[PDB]
This record gives structure tokens, sequence and C-alpha cells, in this order.
């Protein structure tokens, strides 16, 4: 099935998901110079004080951190957006090195990992139904650097030695998203899509400038995980990360001068 190796990585998605090849593929490089300020976007509301995170799971190209979004709980709002957006999930993509592992670039550096907070458009009552829609989601990206650690990450860090595996999953709950935001929420936003298949065209990404910091030692943690299930061979999961896509006909907006 569909990876991150040479012989199922990114460059064959396209066989599967012919999308692949669209006009609104995710993630892009972000070039700084050429995004334009654009003084009608509003400050981003992130609403996560009454957030109910239940699970960990490595589903087998990364952890997914699932919230209960059976009511308005943790919401976005705001910036770009119309209406409301409920956290589902976060995730994040890394490398094998700090020097790479981003998805989304900013002047063609990449980042040593790329946090995604995925959210559903609740005009369309259910997830499933949102990812049928050019407005359904709305993806928060944040950049990760390594340097000092990220006190708010280490809850995350610790629970992964339970979940090295594919399918394994953990009780995760009463864990608070705000400890992995940056001081400021300066962002820039364009049209895009799933990172992964199925790669539908679906997403509003709001992408922050300013990275957050988690020590060597975290990230190295990310590096243990497993691809592979239990007893399987065991393959590094690492470079979980789809390269940039074409920009095509599309605008990068900036919230900040
Ligand atoms: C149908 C369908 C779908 C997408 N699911 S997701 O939005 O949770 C998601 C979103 C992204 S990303 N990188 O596009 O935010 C990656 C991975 C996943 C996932 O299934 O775990
Ligand atoms: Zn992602």
């Amino acid at each position: 099935h569909w990876g991150y190796g040479k012989h199922n990585g990114p460059e064959h998605w396209h066989k599967d998901f012919p999308i692949a090849k669209g006009e609104r593929q995710s993630p892009v490089d972000i070039d700084t110079h050429t995004a334009k300020y654009d003084p009608s976007l509003k400050p981003l509301s992130v609403s996560y004080d009454q957030a109910t995170s239940l699970r960990i799971l490595n589903n087998g190209h990364a952890f997914n951190v699932e919230f209960d979004d059976s009511q308005d709980k943790a919401v976005l709002k705001g910036g770009p957006l119309d209406g409301t957006y409920r956290l589902i999930q976060f995730h994040f993509h890394w490398g094998s090195l700090d020097g790479q592992g981003s998805e989304h670039t900013v002047d063609k550096k990449k980042y040593a990992a790329e946090l995604h907070l995925v959210h559903w458009n609740t005009k369309y009552g259910d997830f499933g139904k949102a990812v049928q829609q050019p407005d359904g989601l709305a993806v928060l990206g944040i950049f990760l650097k390594v340097g000092s650690a990220k006190p708010g990450l280490q809850k995350v860090v610790d629970v992964l030695d339970s979940i090295k595996t594919k399918g394994k999953s953990a009780d995760f709950t009463n864990f608070d998203p705000r400890g992995l935001l940056p001081e400021s929420l300066d962002y820039w936003t364009y049209p895009g899509s799933l990172t992964t298949p199925p790669l539908l065209e679906c997403v509003t990404w709001i992408v922050l400038k300013e990275p957050i910091s988690v020590s060597s030692e975290q990230v190295l943690k990310f590096r243990k995980l497993n691809f592979n299930g239990e007893g399987e061979p065991e393959e590094l999961m690492v470079d979980n990360w789809r390269p940039a896509q074409p920009l095509k006909n599309r605008q990068i907006k900036a919230s900040f001068k």
C-alpha cells in the first residue's frame, strides 16, 4: 500500500490517487517575498480551552492525537475562515535528520518537523462529509525547529513507547494542545489539499510564521517509532513528509507585514 519508501512513496501516489497531480495540492513552498499581505484577513481565533483529547494512535504513517469532536469544544475560527471548524486530531511529519521533516517549506528552508492540527467545518455535519467539500477542512500547520525543549510536548513524547508499531493505540486524555502553540499567531494561508492519500482538495491551510522549539531528545523519540506492525521487520518512522508541490494558479496570503 502507500507509504514513504522508494517503492511506495510520494512519487508513486498518483497511480492510485490521480488527484496527486491536481490543481491545489499540498504542501507548497512559501516564498516569503511573493506572499502578499492581506489587510482584510482577520486574526485567527484558536479556542482550545475545552478540548477533550481521547487517544493516541500509530496509524502506520504518523501518530494521531484524537479529540472528541461530537460537540463544539476545541474550535478554529476567524483568520481566512468563514464559520466554525472543530478540532478532530493532530499529528506531525518529521525527518531522519534535523535538516528535513517539514512538508511546507519557507523560501526552500525545511524545518525538522511540522505539526498539523486538523479541523472540519461544522456546516457539513461530519468529517466524512466535510472532506468532500472545497472548504471542508482547516489545517493549522506549525513548524518545529530543534533547540530548547517544548514542555507542552513532553506528555506526547513519553507515551510513544506504548504505541511503537502500526495499529497500537493508548488512552490519551486531558492533553492541552495550547501547549504546542508559538507566541505569535501570524500566518500564511492558501487553498490546498490533504498531504496524504486520498489527497483530497478540501483544505484551507493556515501555516504559522513562528516555529516552536523542541529538543533534540524530543524529536529523537519521534524517530524511534515504527511504520511496521508488531513482529514485522523494523522500519523506523522517519521522513514521513510529502515534498512541496507545484503552486499552480494560487496566491499565498500573509496576515502580517
Ligand atoms: C478521508 C480522509 C482523510 C484525511 N484524514 S485526516 O484529515 O485526519 C488527515 C490529514 C492529514 S494532513 N497532513 O493533510 O493534515 C494527514 C493525515 C490524516 C489522517 O487520516 O490521519
Ligand atoms: Zn499532516
